[PDB]
Order: C-alpha cells, then sequence, then structure tokens
C-alpha cells in the first residue's frame, strides 16, 4: 500500500517538531526537556507517546 500517499506524515493537533509537544493550555510548542521543571503538564504527558 505505498502507491497512493506520499510527502510526509504530518501531525494533527500537534504541528511541532521532533522533541516538542502542543499544549491546548496556552497554546504553543513546548519541549519535552520542559518536563524536568513541569513534569505534571498536559504538554508533558502528551509528548511521550501522543
Amino acid at each position: 500500500g505505498s502507491s497512493g500517499s506520499s510527502g510526509e506524515q504530518a501531525p494533527g493537533t500537534a504541528p511541532c517538531s521532533r522533541g516538542s509537544s502542543w499544549s491546548a493550555d496556552l497554546d504553543k510548542c513546548m519541549d519535552c526537556a520542559s518536563c524536568r521543571a513541569r513534569p505534571h503538564s498536559d504538554f508533558c504527558l502528551g509528548c511521550a507517546a501522543a
């Protein structure tokens, strides 16, 4: 099932790059590294395996 779709597999509810999580709270692409200070954040838990 290769013939058909191409380009690049982009996100849908988190338009960010490698190693980032989009939070609906503040509305922005946060960094997974932020967890170091905010381990209990929406984007934190959403980052690893959305």
